[PDB]
């Protein structure tokens, strides 16, 4: 079944329940997920309305671009010509710079396929706002089906060469409370390498390094605490994890990503060549999410998209746009129970 | 009472019904009125749904800018700088350029104040968007009250130094229904000059012109046929009205123009010094409203503002916005009904 009902600003929450009762939600604000449960526990962070995501963190569940991530000194290279973009980090254009899509009101059109359920978010991107040469016509389709699986799909064609990397900024906590770390999910990641980042400015160091054996190896599952207890170089920069994992094998077809708790898996699927993944690591900020101050490390991204520093690491991937080339990306979050055995003690 | 309603592709209708038993409609699809209607009239066009405004007329009751009107090759001169503007009509910035500010899905908050409500709309125009320099915060205040008044309070501030102009679309037609010409209504208008086109391509023509006694006056009431079926080159070039009425008195305390048909009266009141008449001279376009096919001459515009063309007559005035100055607007529309 389909709800709908306003969520504040004008914003509107459109809630899903697929036939096993899992129920789904989200909102045009920013073509963002508000809420996933199962049984009554939330999976993920999110908030009751959307003055808090203005007024806390307008990220969570968003979806973010053009651009995702930071480009140094916001200076990108298209067909030849240098264009500086809005920097909304110090020097650096983060997540498309000040007042990006994912703070704008989407219109969208609701399509039910019965075992399927298509929430089709339009936006469009004016050439020259925050400095991207446009315009650039946007969709974002947020489906979910009988079978849990919670597939985003982006579509997009500018009027004129640019660049386009958008990703989806769920928080993913199988606690249910932000107050309650994911030090102990266990996470299984197909990747050998990551992108170190150069220091706490964030921008990448510009080499890639093999992480094989170490404690940000997740390839065979392990618990979140090792990376966390971790005094690698790299971790104690940013106090956990936010980086770019570069994924071993592409293709929707492989699950790139498992996190478990207990008795429940989220697999992550997708069609790009990376994951950022970004631990929460606020400190002592507290941000509340459902009257529950979040803790350190009290949430987990899994932002598939092209690497970010690709503009210094030209092997990262080339996220440039052609005018009339129409763009598509495709991630997918399925929901499992009992996938695995875990079982352990934090 | 207040009643909020889904409009289409997520945008939503507010309905504020005042002691009066008047109704007024809004939408954030563009921070534009939709409907304004007494005894089961409309008084001004508009559509069913948000997808009619796109699919057919994205114009009719926006808020439209930053800047409302035609900028010759799209061209601005911001500090001593020339920017160039989206051009959507030919090398002409028209309304601001393509999928501007009165296609968004605005945000807003409604204020229930008892003889008044007020519905605050509020967006940002990102720096760059068009081709304009910002960010510019706006926000657009349409308010109804209890005396049947009609407010549109505009707010902006700007992070560099920009231009800033916008204005409200609403069409008029008291015939209430888009397939009757407005020509019988009699309009009122306290401007003595006029700003005439170059051409067909609707751009100024560079002087400013006396209109006293001649088929523009409207200083003293006048049926719009009068207009409508003069001889005036200008009438001539765009068949109809499609002009910048320099105001006589600056002032929001006077009656700038006043719209009658029968014993229902608009009257409108302004901050701004010009007011720009289009009288839907669509010819045989036919755009349905309501079912109706529209008329050539099926409807009226009293758009309040800064005229266009200042960028080659100065003496208009100047709609820079300097960074950090806050830009302010007030228009009103008051509905009278004689007994
Ligand atoms: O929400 C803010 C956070 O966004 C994440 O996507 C980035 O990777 C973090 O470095 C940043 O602190
Ligand atoms: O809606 C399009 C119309 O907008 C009016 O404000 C302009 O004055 C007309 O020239 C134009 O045809
Ligand atoms: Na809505």
């Amino acid at each position: 079944s389909i709800k709908i009902r306003d969520f504040g600003l004008g914003s509107d929450l459109i809630s899903l329940t697929n036939k096993a009762g899992v129920t789904i939600s989200f909102t045009n604000l920013g073509a963002r997920i508000v809420d996933w449960q199962k049984d009554g526990k939330h999976l993920i962070l999110g908030f009751d309305s959307a003055k808090e995501y203005l007024e806390k963190d307008a990220y969570p569940g968003a979806t973010v671009g053009p651009t995702a991530g930071r480009i140094k000194d916001g200076l990108v290279k298209i067909s030849g010509k240098d264009y500086i973009l809005n920097q909304n980090e110090g020097p650096q254009t983060l997540h498309g710079g000040e007042e990006s899509i994912h703070t704008k009101l989407w219109t969208y059109e609701v399509t039910d396929l019965g075992a399927e359920v298509q929430v089709k978010f339009s936006l469009v991107s004016n050439d020259g706002t925050n400095g991207y040469p446009g315009k650039i016509e946007m969709s974002v389709t947020h489906s979910f089906d009988d079978d849990n699986k919670w597939k985003i799909h982006y579509e997009a064609i500018s009027d004129k060469d640019t660049v386009f990397n958008p990703t989806g900024h769920v928080y993913f906590n199988l606690n249910g409370d932000a107050s309650e770390s994911v030090e102990n999910h266990g996470l299984r990641l197909a990747a050998s390498r990551f992108v170190p980042l150069k220091d706490q400015t964030e921008i990448v160091r510009g080499d890639i390094v093999d992480i094989k054996n170490t404690d940000l190896d997740f390839r065979q599952e392990k618990q979140l605490s090792n990376a966390f207890n971790s005094n690698m170089e790299q971790v104690q920069l940013v106090k956990g994890i936010d980086h770019p994992f570069l994924l071993d094998q592409l293709g929707l077809d492989k699950e790139q990503a498992r996190l478990t708790l207990d008795d429940t898996s989220i697999s992550v699927f997708t069609d790009q060549p990376s994951i950022v993944i970004f631990t929460a690591n606020f400190g002592d900020l507290g941000t509340l999410y459902h009257e529950k101050k979040q803790v350190h490390h009290g949430g987990i991204t899994f932002q598939c998209q092209v690497s970010p520093g690709s503009e210094q690491i030209p092997e990262l991937g080339d996220i440039s746009l052609k005018a009339g080339e129409k763009y598509q990306a495709t991630t997918i979050y399925s929901l499992h129970t009992k996938l695995e055995h875990h079982h352990h003690h934090h």
